[PDB]
DNA sequence: CCGACGGCGCATCAGC
DNA sequence: GCTGATGCGCC
DNA sequence: GTCGG
């Protein structure tokens, strides 16, 4: 990458100020700047050459200035020295503790690894899943396990009831050669915007997949949506396989091409593309896309038949999924 | 200057 | 119990 | 923290 020294400066500071200073704004600015500059295609050669690009203002023109010009960042280097801004982050990369719960728990006298296990009681149950599997949480999945797991969820859902489709989104349908976990969009004709004529569509799926021992653990668990874990089964003698989490988001059958726009992410795209429709008045969410009223409130969904439908409406090129990477 | 910044599912809790 | 607010998660 | 009106 050839920015990568100050992406990963503004990532270090979007992560301080959401997790800190609990600031999401400031968060998610560092997180557009750090986008718009990965993609960026010249190695940076001032902060003024950045300013110039959407996200990137004067104060992140300056802080690009310092770190080209020392290969650091003062105001970084002090937060990475501050107890408490070292603890609440570390507690924060515990699936299920935020920014409130980490602080909470470091006035507690709660701040390390060793002290979260043996306090166990303290964590709420998807909070003690990701103290389980805190190592195998921050491993990248291989595309090549990817597909393999892609191969079980399709068949074992095929098995529950051959109408079901699931469709891997997230970074696999990107096209990256790794993943941070699966995501599994899944919808079936009985569930659509219009009825629900089957129950448990979302819970027959999970069963069947528990069933084969290939969820291991719920954090969550709804009507629609699924957050938990699982794991590829491992040969003979052979070492076992990392515990993954894994998504699944059932979404009503006629409403798929604004649930797989929504499921393929990137989050930063996502953020980018419905910051854009809201600009030209319309308004996206994983469901459908819907004109702004004079006053500002929604109309009723426009026909969509086509993720490109979607980019159509709001005046953007069409982009395939591996160019959403943002 | 200053209001807006994407949108929503599930878990947990307060107030009634 | 329900409703609404908040925390945390997903892209 | 940055942007647009
Ligand atoms: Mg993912
Ligand atoms: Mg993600
Ligand atoms: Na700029
Ligand atoms: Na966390
Ligand atoms: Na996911």
């Amino acid at each position: 990458t050839l920015n990568g020294g100050i992406t990963d400066m503004l990532t270090e500071l979007a992560n301080f100020e959401k997790n800190v200073s609990q600031a999401i704004h400031k968060y998610n600015a560092y997180r557009k700047a750090a986008s718009v500059i990965a993609k960026y295609p010249h190695k940076i050669k001032s902060g003024a050459e950045a300013k110039k690009l959407p996200g990137v203002g004067t104060k992140i023109a300056e802080k690009i200035d310092e770190f080209l010009a020392t290969g650091k960042l003062r105001k970084l280097e002090k937060i990475r020295q501050d107890d408490t801004s070292s603890s609440i982050n570390f507690l924060t990369r515990v699936s299920g503790i935020g920014p409130s719960a980490a602080r909470k728990f470091v006035d507690e006298g709660i701040k390390t690894l060793e002290d979260l296990r043996k306090n166990e009681d303290k964590l709420n149950h998807h909070q003690r899943i990701g103290l389980k599997y805190f190592g195998d949480f921050e491993k990248r999945i291989p595309r090549e396990e990817m597909l393999q797991m892609q191969d079980i969820v399709l068949n074992e859902v095929k098995k529950v009831d051959s109408e079901y489709i699931a469709t891997v989104c997230g970074s696999f349908r990107r096209g990256a050669e790794s993943s941070g976990d699966m995501d599994v969009l899944l919808t079936h004709p009985s569930f659509t915007s219009e009825s629900t004529k089957q129950p448990k569509l979302l819970h027959q799926v999970v069963e069947q997949l528990q069933k084969v021992h290939f969820i291991t653990d719920t954090l969550s668990k709804g009507e629609t949506k699924f957050m938990g874990v699982c794991q590829l089964p491992s040969k003979n003698d052979e070492k076992e396989y990392p515990h993954r989490r894994i998504d699944i988001r059932l979404i009503p059958k006629d409403q798929y091409y604004c649930g797989v726009l929504y499921f393929t992410g990137s989050d930063i795209f996502n953020k980018n593309m419905r910051a854009h429709a809201l600009e030209k008045g319309f308004t996206i969410n994983e469901y459908t896309i819907r004109p702004l009223g004079v006053t500002g409130v929604a109309g009723e969904p426009l026909p969509v038949d086509s993720e490109k439908d979607i980019f159509d409406y709001i005046q953007w090129k069409y982009r395939e999924p591996k160019d959403r990477s943002e």
